[PDB]
């Protein structure tokens, strides 16, 4: 007698996603996705193709990436741990371009984020391990990823860290948001 | 050189999965599903309408489940423990009637195992706790649900658990091989 709850954040397009979840002498039961409710929810047909999954350290801070061409939305949850995860706006036509909003995601909460096509996401983990789930709406394609630098001044992103964050090479030398590729 | 593997069971429409996973100093990351990839080797198109995901305590014993219509493909693997997974075939005209196979999949080892339309599944948990994810081909309809018990004598499945397993009211109540509903 309660249900799937979804939120559209201030960025309108970006959706929370929490489901029901069911307890019992077991342990417990929740669907992570449905496509009717899903669909339901969004307002259009989404399919998704790839499903990705990522295991980090405390303090690792994967993003903030795209891609340009074969652009791919994205359903991202929690299974392990504690993320702040990021979404922010691409889209020089929208009245939202280069805003983000944020979320803290975890295997407790069980909640989602989902981010569509035009937009950069990134995540912070906040816990001694966190492993990452997403779904995606079209291939892998390595030769049309971009990325946005995490610190970038203008976007002012503020991120919940202690310390300087553990980054791969690749998202160390992430573009300025000046000087990167967005979407129409 | 390292890629996804594959490898078709004794029952060779049930197919055993492998990602390949990439670590760095971060973490790791893999792919848990390519749509591409796993038509390529099932050798026909698949869509996926549901994702499931459950928690469960060591003894923990679900199945042997499958919907009579709205029938269910499967595919499932373990991301948090061990399980010992099996897929029964129930297909009254397949020369592997009344068959079954297993295998254990954990988070560690990363195994899948891909159940078509037409068997039924069951797993017990050898973990503290199992943490098991499941996809489904069509959506959830309770009305069309089915259980055989799982230690029916015909069947004669070799569970790999020392004491007694623990079993939902609905499971313990499963009807026998012999007076269940199959598929033809
Ligand atoms: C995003 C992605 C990465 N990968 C591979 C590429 C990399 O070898 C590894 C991790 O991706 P990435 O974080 O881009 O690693 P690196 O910083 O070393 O480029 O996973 C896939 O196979 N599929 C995918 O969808
Ligand atoms: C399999 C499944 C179960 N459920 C619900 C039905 C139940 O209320 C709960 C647990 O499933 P189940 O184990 O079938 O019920 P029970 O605990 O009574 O044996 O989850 C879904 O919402 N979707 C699904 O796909």
């Amino acid at each position: 007698s309660m249900s799937m709850k979804a939120t559209r954040l201030a960025i309108p397009d970006v959706i929370l996603f929490e489901p029901r979840v069911f307890g019992d002498d077991r342990g417990f039961f929740f669907e992570s996705y449905n496509q009717r409710a899903f669909e339901e929810a969004c307002g259009h047909p989404v399919s998704f193709v790839q499903d990705n999954h990522s295991r980090s350290a405390r303090g690792v801070l994967r993003g903030l990436h795209y891609q340009i061409r074969q652009a791919q939305g994205k359903l991202v949850r929690a299974t392990l741990g504690e993320v702040f995860d990021v979404a922010v706006d691409l889209r020089r036509g929208s009245p939202t371009f280069g805003q983000w909003v944020g979320e803290r995601l975890s295997a407790e909460n069980k909640r989602q984020m989902w981010i569509p096509a035009g937009f950069a996401h990134g995540f912070v983990v906040l816990s001694e391990y966190a492993e990452f789930l997403y779904k995606t709406t079209d291939f892998w394609a390595p030769e049309h990823e971009r990325c946005i630098v995490w610190n970038d001044p203008e976007l002012k992103i503020d991120w919940p860290l202690q310390d300087a964050p553990l980054l791969s090479e690749k998202d160390r030398q992430g573009k300025a948001f000046a000087d990167a590729d967005c979407f129409p």
